[PDB]
Parts: structure tokens; C-alpha cells; sequence
């Protein structure tokens, strides 16, 4: 409520300050600036009516641009520290950058108001998924007034990036892996030219998520047997690093469904699929359709268990049999607290 009456009373652009920082700079951005939020608010405004039947679609982008000026002034106040005067130029003349600090504020601005839902924003402003990850930490921590519902908001939103929006086809998270601190300027001011900050922290943040939902599950399921989870985690964690072409529009938590039914199935541990496919239904934000529909190949889908069979066991079968064998691999290390 508070940060809501910072931005009624505020201003529809930069405060001096910001504009000093856009006087450190060496080719002044703000030029750029302004005419990113106007030619923006023109697409906003469009997409905005287009699906609630401006007004509001005017009022709801200009408060997001204040949100957007406050938290770049705020952000650009840590980064003068740390970058130097060309990388803090870059930074501002970065249209991706720009592009995800005002998708951020305007989804801040939606969801207090509030399917329009995420992502319904990155499909306005054709801002990939990956490139908004980069954003929302740093953002949370540039705005000390985001209430706890919105901060979960934000978190819910990264979560969902890391579990599915990332690894969508055209998505650049695929072209990052191939080729193999952390604000989120170090990960804008990364070029388009061949080790990636940005991978290196989404996929460290993935593994403690991906880890934390199989701790649950393990605990619930397998606490007759708790040798099993660090042993799931290995296979779990093998596949995400190196069978990343089964997360391809796919989910994160189909293959921690899979992984977990196939240790449990070369234990000749009995725990059918649905017998935890249930026990997921009581995961926080769990749906239905994440073992109800899965992707098997060229837009074919079905149940988590055709998955298994057909497209999981082909491509694991390798790895999956070493784990019943005399020399079974060596176990993956827990990601850290």
C-alpha cells in the first residue's frame, strides 16, 4: 500500500538524480529512454484493450513507468560502485535491460490490480522468458517497499520461469548450454559472442529448487527408505545437465516425477506413478495438467506415464541401469543453503 502512494504522488519521469546518472554516462541515454517507454506504452495500450473491454490501460503503464524510474534510480545507486563508466553506459543504452525492469514494474502494477496473468506481459512486449529471469532478483532487492504478497508474486514469477518459460523452444537459455558476480546487470552487460553468468546462476538457482520440491516428495514417500533420495537427486540432477533436450517444453517437476519412479523402479521399490502423482497435487502451486498432458514428440501429448515409457526410458535407459549394477554412479552433491 505504501510503495501505491509513493507512485500516485510521484512523477511520470526520471527525477534529477536519475537524470544525473544519465549525465555520467557516456552516449546519454535518455533520449533512448524515453522514447522505448512511449513507443512501449503504444504496444501496452493495444494489447492492454485488446483483451479487457484507453483509460485504465493508460493509467495502469504510466504508474508501471514510475515504478520503473524509481527502481532504475535505486538500481543504477548500487551499480555506480560496481561497474565502470563504460559498463554503466551500456547498461543504460541496454534495451533488454529497459525492456525487463519496465515488464517488471508493469507486472507488479497488473497483479496488484488484478487471465491477464504472467506472462501474459512477456508476450506483449516479446521479452523471452530467460531475459526476464535476469531482472526480478535484483529488482525485489532495489524496492524495499514491495509488500509480501507482491514479493511472493514476483518470486511465484521466477519460479515458473524456471520451470518451464525458460525451456521453451526459441528460448535463449538453449543457445547459452550449448556453447558450454551476479546482479542483474552483470547479466544484461553479457554479449551475444560465446563462460555465461547468467547460465551459471540460473542453473545453480534450478537445482535448489529442483532439489527442495524432490526433498518433499522424498520425505512423504520414501521415508522407508531414506538412502533413496540423495540417489534420485543424482539421477534428477544428471538429467537436467546432461539430458537437457527432455526439458524442452517440458516441466521441471515431469522430470523430478520421472527420475523418482525410476530409481524407486530399479529398487524393485513397489511405489506406482500415481501414488506420488497424487502426493504432487498437495505440492503449493500444483497443477492437474503437469502429469495429465506431456509432451512425447512434435506436439503429440499424453500422460506422465507415455512420457516415462516412451520418451524417458529411451533416452535414459544408459544411465537409469547403472544405478542396480555393481559400479553405480558416483552421487551428486546437494546444492547448498
Amino acid at each position: 500500500q505504501q510503495l501505491m502512494m509513493i507512485l500516485n504522488s510521484a512523477s511520470d519521469q526520471p527525477s534529477e538524480n536519475l537524470i544525473s546518472y544519465f549525465n555520467n554516462c557516456t552516449v546519454n541515454p535518455k533520449e533512448s529512454i524515453l522514447k522505448r517507454v512511449k513507443d512501449i506504452g503504444y504496444i501496452f495500450k493495444e494489447k492492454f484493450a485488446k483483451a479487457v473491454g484507453v483509460e485504465i490501460g493508460s493509467q495502469r503503464y504510466k504508474l508501471g513507468v514510475r515504478l520503473y524510474y524509481r527502481v532504475m534510480e535505486s538500481m543504477l545507486k548500487s551499480e555506480e560502485e560496481r561497474l565502470s563508466i563504460q559498463n554503466f553506459s551500456k547498461l543504460l543504452n541496454d534495451n533488454i535491460f529497459h525492456m525487463s525492469l519496465l515488464a517488471c514494474a508493469l507486472e507488479v502494477v497488473m497483479a496488484t490490480y488484478s487471465d491477464l496473468s504472467f506472462p501474459w506481459i512477456l508476450n506483449v512486449l516479446n521479452l523471452k522468458a530467460f531475459d526476464f529471469y535476469k531482472v526480478i532478483e535484483s529488482f525485489i532487492k532495489a524496492e524495499g517497499n514491495l509488500t509480501r504478497e507482491m514479493i511472493k508474486h514476483l518470486e511465484r514469477c521466477k519460479h515458473r520461469i524456471m520451470e518451464s518459460l525458460a525451456w521453451l523452444s526459441d528460448s535463449p537459455l538453449f543457445d547459452l548450454i550449448k556453447q558450454s558476480n551476479h546482479t542483474a546487470a552483470d547479466m544484461y552487460l553479457e554479449p551475444v559472442r560465446a563462460k555465461s553468468t547468467s547460465l551459471s546462476l540460473f542453473y545453480k538457482k534450478v537445482y535448489r529448487l529442483a532439489y527442495l520440491r524432490l526433498n518433499t516428495l522424498c520425505e512423504r514417500l520414501l521415508s522407508e527408505h531414506p538412502e533413496l533420495e540423495h540417489i534420485i537427486w543424482t539421477l534428477f540432477q544428471h538429467t537436467l545437465q546432461n539430458e537437457y533436450e527432455l526439458m524442452r517444453d517440458r516441466h521441471l517437476d515431469q522430470i523430478m516425477m520421472c527420475s523418482m519412479y525410476g530409481i524407486c523402479k530399479v529398487k524393485n521399490i513397489d511405489l506406482k506413478f500415481k501414488i506420488i502423482v497424487t502426493a504432487y497435487k498437495d505440492l503449493p502451486h500444483a497443477v492437474q495438467e503437469t502429469f495429465k498432458r506431456v509432451l512425447i514428440k512434435e506436439e503429440e501429448y499424453d500422460s506422465i506415464i507415455v512420457f516415462y515409457n516412451s520418451v524417458f526410458m529411451q533416452r535414459l535407459k544408459t544411465n537409469i541401469l547403472q544405478y542396480a549394477s555393481t559400479r553405480p554412479p558416483t552421487l551428486a552433491p546437494i546444492p547448498h543453503i
